[PDB]
């Protein structure tokens, strides 16, 4: 007994989420500025509407995927009048500050809200591994939870619909750092005439080993204490040595460990020299 | 039946690689600078000698993790009369050229050579789950195994022993990367009062995501073409601004997340702004 959906915007995410709703017995409306990219959701059963009002009218729940909240805000405007009684769920990426101000200009429309981040790529959507982050009010979490986990593992983080954008930028900037250093890295045994495909899987293999340090060095951040029993911040910047002076050789620009070493010297400038790499934190702050 | 092993180096790793062979049974002989580092071994059955060379002289199979390759230079120099016939496997971290010539002066003395690389820190030494990555000739690695694989999860990258340090400096530029942006992010979401050790198994979580975000984009990275079906470098920039923004309001030093955007400016710059996160790696050389 799924309801009607709809969802604004449909790119490479907007898209995705369509074709889900759709998959799973939603009757789904969907708008898109450009209306070409709505071609194949049309013709699988979804209805392209000519604004973003008739998208809006025709469901009570609305999710927007678009590149912006300033976007947001200029495609749904003029729909203002249209939004009371409806849930529209916001999935466009954004920061903790722009979640709560969505939240009041939806409130003061009379629409219901939640905030939530997709910690996925496209091809994601829809598998139960996939977490979606939620803010916003208990009661309208609970009400649409079962229309949500649709999409993904719905994970609701509380009332405050900041909450959402808080860990999602935490978690796009472990995503970044990661993707570069894997990057730098691939760079480096490429020089060798080792493929990314040939060394990648022990990339893999080994963030299994990284995230149990994450798990390791959690209270340790949190304690503002940084016991060095497994490795040391000095021990750390002697091998960061091997790693720039083996890219210097190969051709790869080396900000990136530069910067990681410059940031391990500071630690060690600080008093954490024979503390854990946790104690690096102490230098972000 | 295990063989007689000799441990060089009883550091927070020296210490645990002694620790295991001990507890597999083999007759453990070591050697360290402080001596006091071998005392709780000692108490537990192994041997401390006064000098490396005793130690060396004591077992066929000689382990050497010490700080770096100058080190172990300058501990084995007086040695050499005594490595004909040993086999010496070198876990010290290092360079690929570092690598080649231990093996190099290690034949030269009439020892068997292995290269090798810890990826774990100490408590999972002697876990089958942990690699162990070796560089060096066929016959030796496979008449070694069997001791190698007390210690972990021995895997054999080929012929050349810079190999191992090459996935090593590689991999290790991955986990100070995605250490450093989970603690820059931890921070952020610290300032809003949730712990480290509530964020951190959804950082954890995420990073099974991201990992196959690695695996991806790999083929990608070797074909030099990176179609932008997924998501795209101009809509990451615009989603690192949101991280920045969040970061800067609430305390946490940006240098990291300022790189990362700098990068992905300069694949946009270079073209790359519709294609996947994976042509950054065209800025990197
Ligand atoms: N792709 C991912 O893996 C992923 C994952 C998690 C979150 N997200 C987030 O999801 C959101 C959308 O991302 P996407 O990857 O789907 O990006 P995308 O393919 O570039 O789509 C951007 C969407 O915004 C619309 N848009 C942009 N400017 C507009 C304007 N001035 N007026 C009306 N519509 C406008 C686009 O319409 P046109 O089609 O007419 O240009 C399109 O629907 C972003 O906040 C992104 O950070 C993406
Ligand atoms: N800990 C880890 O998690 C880990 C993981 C993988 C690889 N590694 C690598 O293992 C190696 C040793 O690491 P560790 O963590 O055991 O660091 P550590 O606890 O600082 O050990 C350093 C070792 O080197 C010796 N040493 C240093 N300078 C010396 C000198 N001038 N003469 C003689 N001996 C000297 C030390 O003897 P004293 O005790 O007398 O100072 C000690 O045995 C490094 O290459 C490191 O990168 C460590």
């Amino acid at each position: 007994h799924p309801p009607a959906v709809t969802v604004i915007g449909l790119g490479l995410m907007g898209s995705a989420l369509a074709a889900v709703l759709l998959d799973a017995g939603c009757p789904t409306t969907v708008w898109n500025r450009s209306a070409h990219k709505a071609q194949s959701l049309v013709d699988r059963g979804a209805r392209l509407t000519g604004t973003p009002r008739e998208a809006v009218e025709a469901s009570p729940f609305v999710i927007v995927c678009v590149l912006d909240y300033d976007v947001l805000y200029s495609v749904l405007a003029p729909s203002v009048d249209a939004l009371a009684g409806k849930v529209l769920v916001n999935l466009t990426s954004g920061s903790p500050e722009q979640a709560r101000e969505a939240m009041a200009w939806a409130r003061s429309h009379g629409a219901d809200y939640l905030d939530g981040a997709i910690m996925t790529t496209p091809p994601g959507v829809g598998s139960p591994e996939m977490m979606f982050l939620y803010g916003g009010p208990d009661d309208v979490f609970d009400a649409h939870r079962q229309t949500l986990a649709f999409l993904g593992d719905p994970l609701h983080l509380g009332d405050d619909p900041g909450l959402a954008s808080l860990y999602d930028v935490a978690l796009l900037g472990l995503m970044w750092s990661t993707l570069t250093g894997w990057l730098h890295g691939t760079a480096l045994v490429g020089a060798e005439k080792t493929s990314a495909t040939t060394f990648t899987p022990f990339a893999v293999r080994w963030l299994t080993a990284v995230a149990g340090f994450l798990t390791t060095y959690a209270p340790q951040v949190d304690a503002g204490r940084y016991p060095g029993d497994d490795a040391t911040v000095d021990v750390q910047i002697a091998s960061i040595d091997h790693l720039l002076h083996a890219a210097a050789s190969r051709g790869v620009d080396n900000a990136l460990p530069e910067l990681l070493k410059s940031v391990m010297e500071q630690a060690r400038a600080a008093g954490h020299g024979s503390d854990s790499y946790a104690s690096v934190i102490e230098v972000l702050r």
